């Protein structure tokens, strides 16, 4: 089977936010609107805004998953490559073989399905802090997009649920993600190939 990638803001007005970091050549995390696509280095924090128009109860987790992008790799489980996995860079929390880790979240569990065998990571979710209007998650990606064995330079997209208690759906949103050592060249590169196109 394969995860649904459609957005749904659902009752609480659901949907995802980024920073506007630029594409300087030092950037590690950037976000490009034009191709819903955001660009990271390996193992550095990409910050997601969670926003929502009210106040979901208490109990609701927002969790997130890896599928390949290309229809023809869909059904294909998102893992880290043969030597990241094996590379013992633990947190202490995240299995090895996860792509997906959320940093700085003692309250992260880490699912491996019974069924689909696909991984995800989902937290608790948590009212923005005082002063501020929405809630910020850390993510970090463990392999690159070229990595052999892996993801092999296919494409993937996150999936970003909001769940009951129960893990029922509220609310959906996504975004493509380049894992690649040079995040802002990579971006102009591919703003610019969609111009022209
Ligand atoms: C159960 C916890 C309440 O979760 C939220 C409350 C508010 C609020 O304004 O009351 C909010 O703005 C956000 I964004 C969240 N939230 C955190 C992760 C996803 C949604
Ligand atoms: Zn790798």
């Amino acid at each position: 089977s394969v995860p649904s990638q459609k957005t749904y803001q659902g009752s609480y007005g659901f949907r995802l936010g980024f920073l506007h970091s630029g594409t300087a050549k030092s950037v590690t995390c950037t976000y490009s609107p034009a191709l819903n696509k955001l660009f990271c280095q390996l193992a550095k924090t990409c910050p997601v805004q969670l926003w929502v128009d009210s106040t979901p109860p208490p109990g609701t987790r927002v969790r997130a998953m890896a599928i390949y992008k290309q229809s023809q790799h869909m059904t294909e489980v998102v893992r880290r490559c043969p030597h990241h996995e094996r590379c013992s860079d633990s947190d202490g929390l995240a299995p090895p073989q996860h792509l997906i880790r959320v940093e700085g979240n003692l309250r992260a569990e880490y699912l491996d399905d019974r069924n689909t065998f696909r991984h995800s990571v989902v937290v608790p979710c948590e009212p923005p802090e005082v002063g501020s209007d929405c809630t910020t998650i850390h993510y970090n990606y463990m392999c690159y997009s070229s990595c052999m064995g892996g993801m092999n330079r296919r494409p993937i997209l996150t999936i970003i649920t909001l769940e009951d208690s129960s893990g029922n759906l509220l609310g959906r949103d996504s975004f493509e993600v380049r894992v690649c050592a040079c995040p802002g060249r990579d971006r102009r590169t591919e703003e610019e190939n969609l111009r022209k196109k």
